[PDB]
């Protein structure tokens, strides 16, 4: 399968944050996602622990139960920003958090995310995940909320919405 | 400190699901699990992608978002079930379903785990996690719910 790079990845706080996207895709439970028809892009965010990860994690595990929050604004562009939540969910190539998304059309565009812990009142996913804290087996506090941009050009004839 | 073993793994549908336990934990967020000084063990299902696992996962990979019940009996002896929900949590040897238990003494205890898909309706995950499903990076179906039982001796 193909994917798409939006800048290249940054590393933070124990972690690899990239940012890719590939075509609008169907996801169960249905009536979530943006239709596809209605989409131009999936995009995601990859994020996996590097090694030493203080919060415990193998590296190159998937670093669940986070909350991450997208702006993509079109370099002098006269539209308002895109804007959304992604959705934690499992591909053909493993777990991702991701959105479709309908862009305004083809250009260079800045992309910003904002990851929020497992522990933010933000998360709705908090509710449902900790963290051990005794001696033998804990780990270091979380991360606190921040964000990650790039800039990346969309334009093609090949791409949806990009021409 | 010792992690010990509750009987050996068991394999199904492109998981393996261990269980284990250890001394009692403390958590962030405070006041979720029963406290350390008043249980016995902290049990864990441990639960991880085989090779080719029919829902996308790599090979070894925890598979995240389930929902997990337990019922702990003690084997032909007085004293009800012990049962509980397990929570996902993370750490110095990465997530792990687990819990707090206070147990009935040493002896010999059966352990039943329930496993439930993210689309159950049991799992309060439910509204959170998604598979694909189109054609180029869809993956099958989520399992149905299902449980697997071991045994183990408890000597303190
Ligand atoms: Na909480
Ligand atoms: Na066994
Ligand atoms: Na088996
Ligand atoms: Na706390
Ligand atoms: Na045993």
């Amino acid at each position: 399968m193909l994917e798409y790079p939006i800048g290249t990845p940054q590393n933070l706080a124990g972690m690899e944050i990239a940012a890719v996207y590939l075509q609008p895709i169907d996801m169960e439970p249905e009536g979530h996602m943006r239709k596809a028809s209605e989409s131009d892009i999936h995009i995601e965010a990859d994020i996996h622990a590097l090694s030493n990860n203080p919060n415990g994690y193998p590296e190159g595990f998937w670093v669940p139960f986070l909350f991450i929050k997208y702006e993509i604004t079109k370099v002098g562009g006269s539209g308002a920003p895109i804007t959304g939540d992604m959705m934690a969910m499992v591909a053909s190539d493993g777990p991702h958090y991701g959105d479709n998304v309908k862009l305004q059309g083809p250009g260079k565009y800045k992309v910003k995310y904002t990851i929020y812990p497992p522990n933010a009142k933000e998360n709705p996913m908090s509710p449902y995940y900790g963290r051990h804290t005794d001696r033998e087996t804990g780990v270091r506090p979380w991360f606190k909320t921040f964000s990650v941009e790039w800039d990346f050009t969309y334009a093609g004839i090949g791409k949806k919405g990009g021409y």
